[PDB]
């Protein structure tokens, strides 16, 4: 019965540009990954959003995965990145 909040995840790949020189999309420093910045028309273009919590890193459990060790697997990353986060909204409460 793997069920939970509305929000969905997603599991989009992603890779390292030649003129940004990043992956496209930003992670912050915090333990808890959440994107920061998400390039617009690069290589995380869409797939991701800032304001999303990652859930998973290159086949590993953000949960015992810290940003320290996520630096690790972005550079990792030769061929591509299996990013995947969570799409969830503020649904309810929201007045106007």
């Amino acid at each position: 019965g793997s069920s939970g909040s509305s929000g969905v995840r997603h599991t989009v790949k992603i890779d390292k540009d030649t003129l940004l020189q990043d992956y496209g999309f930003h992670i912050s420093e915090s333990l808890p990954l959440t994107v920061v910045a998400v390039t617009a028309g690069g290589s995380a273009h869409g797939k991701l959003f800032p304001g999303d919590q990652i859930l998973q890193m290159n086949n590993e459990p953000a949960e015992d995965l810290s940003w320290e060790r996520a630096v690790d697997i972005l550079r990792e990353a030769e061929d591509s990145l299996s990013i995947t986060v969570v799409r969830c909204t503020s649904s309810g409460p929201s007045s106007g």
